[PDB]
């Protein structure tokens, strides 16, 4: 398992795309794609995870740990107390995947400590947690994720708002962004200041999986079915071919059986 290190105390959008870059390299399967996206790794490839440090001020750091197969986050761990290694586990990680979350993460089994997500990933956990009806009314940004890095990293307690609000933040910046060209975007435009995310990043984030299966389907270009999507705007977004939506997508969910490579 490798980890990819990202200042997020000291950074620029170019640091930031070198690092959404070298996430997408590591996540990515060696070989699989289709229409000349590049598509995660069966389940059992090796390694089966990616670690994200980042890296924020004040000496406070939190390292995120992602299934290769799907990007999503599993949990993570902050320098904790003294000289230990503080693992925090998502309650929908199950099996053998628990064990790998803390050996992963805190690979010294002589001082680990242990603090669980006591809710799962789904956002409207997380949107749940952070007391809003919707992710739109949290606002993403580099100097918004440096500061909820701050408030859990070392620190003992806190709120299971605080938590969901650095999940939120963290998830759609690291996992979202090396996954969509847009997020990527989205963030390098609005790099020095905070944003709500738009309809479109929303709507990408939730339609991932149904659009890697309609590219990985796709026959000659068109997709097997009209897919529904939704702009910036917020206006409805039929898209008909692979050509429309794949500037938007950098990395394809797995999706099993051959497809149309180039």
């Amino acid at each position: 398992v490798n980890t990819i290190i990202y200042n997020v105390g000291s950074t620029t959008i170019s640091k930031y795309a070198t690092f959404l870059n070298d996430l997408r390299n590591e996540a990515k399967d060696p070989s699989l794609k289709c229409y000349g996206i590049p598509m995660l790794p069966n389940t059992n490839t090796n390694p089966k995870y990616v670690l994200v440090e980042l890296q924020g001020s004040n000496k406070k750091t939190i390292t995120l740990m992602l299934r290769r197969n799907n990007l999503y986050v599993m949990g993570y761990s902050d320098p904790f107390e003294t000289n230990k290694c503080r693992y925090h586990i998502f309650n929908d990680i199950s099996g053998t995947e628990r064990q790998d979350v803390e050996t992963t993460l805190c690979p010294n089994a002589n001082s680990r400590v242990s603090k669980n997500i006591n809710f799962d990933s789904r956002y409207p956990t997380l949107e749940s947690k952070a007391g809003v009806k919707s992710r739109s009314q949290v606002q993403l940004g580099i100097q918004i994720l440096d500061s909820n890095i701050g408030k859990i990293s070392g620190v003992m307690s806190f709120t299971e708002k605080t938590e969901a609000e650095f999940l939120l933040v963290a998830i759609q910046m690291v996992s979202e962004a090396a996954r969509f060209k847009y997020i990527e975007n989205q963030v390098k435009t609005n790099f020095n200041r905070a944003f709500n995310p738009n309809p479109k990043v929303l709507n990408l984030q939730e339609t991932w999986g149904k659009i890697s299966t309609a590219i990985h389907d796709a026959k000659n270009g068109v997709l097997p079915k009209p897919l529904e999507l939704v702009d910036a705007s917020g206006a409805k977004w039929i898209v008909l071919r692979v050509d429309e939506i794949k500037p938007d997508v950098a990395l394809l969910n797995y999706v099993g059986g051959s497809c149309q490579t180039t």
